């Protein structure tokens, strides 16, 4: 069937990374809910995890305050709002990756 790319969502891959080893309990009772609800997981295979930051830095100097959420619902709430949800600046796909780190085990 036909399926949309989404302009955030599909970045996922290409962001600054963090490592699974800030407050991240996956899941898999004290585990991190998502800002957009839930609780957050590395093996839940319908998430994209990431860390979103309150401040922007230039792609690919490495992490240095970070909000957990999936990108696939930060996605949906941008698309429709395009702002950052904590502090409300712009957020769209054109800097989400100055905001934005995939978590990896």
């Amino acid at each position: 069937k036909l399926a949309a790319l989404d302009p955030i969502a599909s970045q996922f891959s290409q962001l600054r990374t963090i490592s699974k080893a800030l407050g991240f309990k996956d899941a898999a009772d004290d585990v991190t809910h998502c800002l957009f609800g839930g609780e957050l997981s590395l093996s839940n295979p319908d998430q994209q995890v990431i860390g979103l930051a309150g401040n922007p830095t230039d792609t690919s100097q490495p992490y240095s305050d970070l909000a957990f959420m999936d990108m696939k619902k930060l996605a949906q709430f941008l698309a429709g709002k395009p702002e950052h949800p904590m502090t409300r600046e712009t957020l769209n796909a054109e800097n989400i990756a100055k905001y934005a780190f995939r978590i990896v085990p």
